[PDB]
């Protein structure tokens, strides 16, 4: 009944593990990619952490082997498998044989008191499966693994089972007759050479996985995606026992582990550790010629800007309509003739990692369409927190590359916006309103760890509202936080020719938010005024850098 | 008697100075000092003014001189006080002592009588140590009653009194007695409307004043004078006195006393809060103001409206200097300091006066404050009523008579010390210190000893690092870093356009503006580091940042972040 034609949906959570440092991203979503290419959707993740306790695999994802399985990418509000598993509410009978806890908690023990005798980058994932059992979907696991040419891919949990299976021995064509059930395997280039890899690598199976409750670095991802969730075999629910270890870590020896075990957000392509710089974001309103925009942008680079957040179609308060030129005609000439004049690269090729993050400021989904076609931005700067057109959440998945997104809150559209001022709890009104969007990219597949919260100043608040939002940024400690002061009417509101004088005082009134943000460890600030943040910022880091 | 027989002494007398007029408190105060310094001896040290939860103007001129001369001479050390301290052998009290236990029943007599009577406001305080030619404390009491009738609102207490330890029940003089006593020191001569009045006032005389040690404010005062001090009647130091107080208020209470009992800094004639408020100080270098356009003359106008540019733009001070002090490149000629600052400062009076507009703005006059070392500059200016402070970048050590002229028969300046090594060519290679941060601060200490020694008052005193006089630029840093040793202190500090900022950095007015903006950085960590003047170029820009900054600290609920927080777990 291993091979049953039964096709059924079960939840399986899993842990990802790399130790290239360089790589992590890569590694870890490359084997992303393949999890939801191979297995079924993910509809969690947690957070990336380094914890301390090249690129054949671009040609690799050329040269993939179909899934036998459809792959679906219709947004869903709902997943009834998920609620199922998370509320222990009744599935059918494992196909594999089950023990009891005792017998369990031998076994497990066992393995860990026997196994008694570098930099770890972990991520957990669950996905809502068609692969019928634990060991099949580890033998598929096991697949991916050697594919991959590195990265250790347990399974955590899959339904509410527990199973010590105590010897595995595996038929060479078994494990070939597993793979075909869910691969239209070739029969890399050739699976022939692959199989004879896995025919040792499966000695036992383990679920929930031995070291579950042992290891920091697993209950510090699975307390992000599930904490109210209680096995079987556990003492406590995940937020439990996360905190206990915590809390315990103090006691046992004064440690204060979060120190050690680091959450990471990703941009683009590398590691970014939360709440350690404020990245400057320069502000690029094409509202301008190519030319022109494109030497801005230099401009913005060498003044310290990480990131570029270009947009054509200007969201600020009551500003004029003009039918002269769409948002595609203003924004997409100046990304390509930015990509063409960067990729001169005659120029020194080390520079080449002080290419700029490209952010592009839009709701319209044929206009992010076509630049993620062409190559020519890394994120969405969606300032309807993708509410506007949610298919959008479709274009930040390609089958090997995810895009990191910014959900910023507002109400209204720009004619509306100062009257729509109303708050029962505007501090926590907004960020649970943030953690609802959050919650339904993440649903949807995309990594908890590229989705960056900015509460929108000034886009339905009034200038006290807009304050006090700020005087409570500690609210989004947690979180990969992107805010946008710059300019704007609430900074003037703030103080003691007119407009000329007040033209000055904003941008020195930003400068005032851009030390605030840098003491609160503000990730991203979105800023026009690039040289004279840089400045401040680069000022209040001399005076942290305390050696000697 | 033998109090009245002209054994002419030295004494040591502990005053505490006393008021609740909230407006005036400094005048007030000030006044009081005044007479102190004529009818009673020499002040040699003073406190903090305190804000403590529990016709002047024209008595100045028609005051009767004193039986005893008033030297403005400067010492370095004073014998006396030494032995004071340390209670050495000093000669029997005439009056009779009380011993430790009968002194210690008949307080806590008065404490108690007290208690219930009240049992049936803001003060503002101030300690003082005078070296005193009264020859006992009653005789004392008897003028310090005179200086508070003279002043019609004050109270003068006395603390101690050598090592003395007196009691004296029940008090009545003949106004016979009185005139006898005032007129040993005071020359007299109405007199007499005065003295009725006095009779009844003396019900006894408590040494060491009964409240020492019950007041917290009275101990908060001499904890800034005589921390080490012993006295026979006292279980401990003043200083340990003071801690335990503290700690048992916390402890017991759950009380942080020092909350509502507010250390307080005078720049001209108004209360300022310790660490309240950061205050910015605008820069009017004439010798720059005139010498950049490549120019040779000196333009008054231009300085005036720079002036006026300035107070609009927010400064609360402004600093006025004719001497670069800078490292960089000298075009000062013929064209004296007197001649660069004098004038401006003259023309910024009369303009100021000249105010077209109804007297709006008479309460909004920015202090003045002159960047010299020169007595003959600091005089001019004192004479003609044209500048508040002395901002003396030597710190008084270029001509310590400079600190004669912050004194005067009714008028007290306010001063900034600030240390540096050597002068402009010299100083960028002054730079070996064995402990950076403490030996800044312990020169400060010192110089403040001396000017309080000589009766500066210790409230009107200021401290400067001197960011960039004979610092490298990661000791400029390193000094920023460690600024919280001046948690006790006002502090003004300059960072304005220093080179030290650039150099925190990674067409060449990029450099200018990569300064000014690095400068704002620095204005951000001075405001969350509470310090109380920044010396700036660019007031319009300092401005905006603090404004910005202030605002974001002003919550109106100060629970509503764990409120809001709770109403949201709740759904
Ligand atoms: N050391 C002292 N200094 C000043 N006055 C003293 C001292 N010892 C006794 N007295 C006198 O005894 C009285 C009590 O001293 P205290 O300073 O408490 O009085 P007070 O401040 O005038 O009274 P209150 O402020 O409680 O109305 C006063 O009338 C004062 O003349
Ligand atoms: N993620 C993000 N975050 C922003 O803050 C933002 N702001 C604008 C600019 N929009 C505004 C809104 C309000 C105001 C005013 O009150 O002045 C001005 C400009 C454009 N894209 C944005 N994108
Ligand atoms: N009280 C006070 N405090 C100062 O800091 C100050 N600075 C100057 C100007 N002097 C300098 C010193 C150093 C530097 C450099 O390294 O660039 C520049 C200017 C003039 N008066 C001053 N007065
Ligand atoms: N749940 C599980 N997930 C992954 N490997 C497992 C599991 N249970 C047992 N194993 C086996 O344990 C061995 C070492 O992997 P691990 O236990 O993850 O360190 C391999 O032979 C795995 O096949
Ligand atoms: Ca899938
Ligand atoms: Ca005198
Ligand atoms: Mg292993
Ligand atoms: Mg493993
Ligand atoms: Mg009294």
């Amino acid at each position: 009944l291993i091979l049953s034609e039964e096709n059924k949906t079960n939840i399986a959570v899993l842990n990802l593990g790399t130790n290239d440092r360089r790589n992590a991203v890569l590694i870890l979503e490359t084997a992303l990619h393949l999890v939801e290419k191979y297995l079924g959707k993910i509809i969690n993740t947690s957070y990336l952490y380094e914890t301390v306790p090249v690129n054949y695999i671009n040609e690799l994802m050329q040269n993939l082997e179909e899934s036998k399985y459809e792959e679906n990418k219709e947004l869903i509000d709902k997943c009834e498998e998920y609620e199922t598993f998370l509320k222990n509410g009744k599935v059918d009978n494992s196909i594999l044989k089950e023990v009891n806890v005792e017998n369990y908690l031998l076994e497990c023990n066992n393995i860990i008191v026997k196994n008694d005798e570098s930099y770890f980058y972990n991520l957990t994932v669950v996905v809502k499966t068609f692969v019928n059992d634990p060991l099949s979907m580890l033998v598929v696991i096991k697949y991916i693994e050697e594919l991959m040419k590195i990265i250790d891919i347990d399974i955590l949990f899959f339904n509410d089972f527990t199973i010590f299976m105590k010897n595995i021995k595996l038929e060479k064509n078994m494990i070939y007759k597993i793979l075909s059930k869910y691969i239209h395997l070739e029969r890399f280039r050739d699976p022939q050479e692959i199989i004879n890899n896995m025919v040792d690598n499966i000695e036992f199976l383990s679920i929930p996985h031995v070291y579950t409750t042992h290891r920091y670095s697993i209950l510090l991802c699975l307390n992000d995606m599930i904490p109210e969730y209680k096995h079987n075999v556990l003492n406590n629910t995940i937020r439990c026992l996360y905190n206990k270890y915590v809390s315990r870590m103090k006691e046992q020896y004064n440690i204060n582990i979060k120190e050690n075990n680091k959450r990471i957000y990703v941009l683009k392509d590398r590691i970014s550790y939360l709440k350690e710089k404020t990245n400057i974001v320069g502000i690029l309103n094409v509202n301008v010629e190519p030319k022109r925009a494109v030497q801005r942008m230099f401009e913005m680079i060498n003044e310290g800007a990480s990131v570029i957040d270009i947009g054509g179609e200007s969201f600020g308060p009551f500003v004029i309509p003009n039918p002269k030129i769409s948002e595609r005609d203003l924004v997409v000439p100046v990304l390509q003739l930015f990509q063409k004049e960067w990729n001169d690269i005659k120029n020194k090729i080390v520079k080449c990692d002080a290419k700029p993050i490209i952010s592009i400021d839009t709701i319209n989904y044929n206009v992010f369409k076509e630049c993620v076609d062409n190559d020519l931005v890394d994120i969405l700067n969606d300032i309807s927190a993708c509410t506007n057109n949610p298919e959008i959440i479709k274009l930040l998945k390609k089958k090997n590359k995810f895009y990191s997104v910014v959900l910023m809150h507002k109400r209204g559209n720009p004619h509306t916006m100062d009257k729509l001022t109303n708050y029962d709890n505007l501090v926590y009104d907004i960020k649970n309103y943030l953690e609802q969007r959050l919650n339904f990219l993440v649903l949807n597949g995309i990594p908890r760890y590229r989705i960056l919260f900015d509460i929108g100043l000034g886009f339905a608040k009034k200038h006290d509202q807009s304050i006090k939002l700020l005087q409570n940024i500690h609210v989004y400690d947690e979180y990969p936080l992107f805010i946008g002061y710059s300019r704007k009417r609430f900074i003037t509101h703030c103080m003691n020719d007119k407009d000329q004088l007040l033209y000055q005082k904003n941008i020195c009134g930003g400068l005032a938010i851009a030390s605030y943000s840098y003491y609160k460890k503000v990730d991203l600030i979105r800023v026009h005024d690039v040289l004279e943040t840089k400045s401040v910022l680069d000022v209040l880091t001399k005076i942290d850098q305390v050696k000697d």
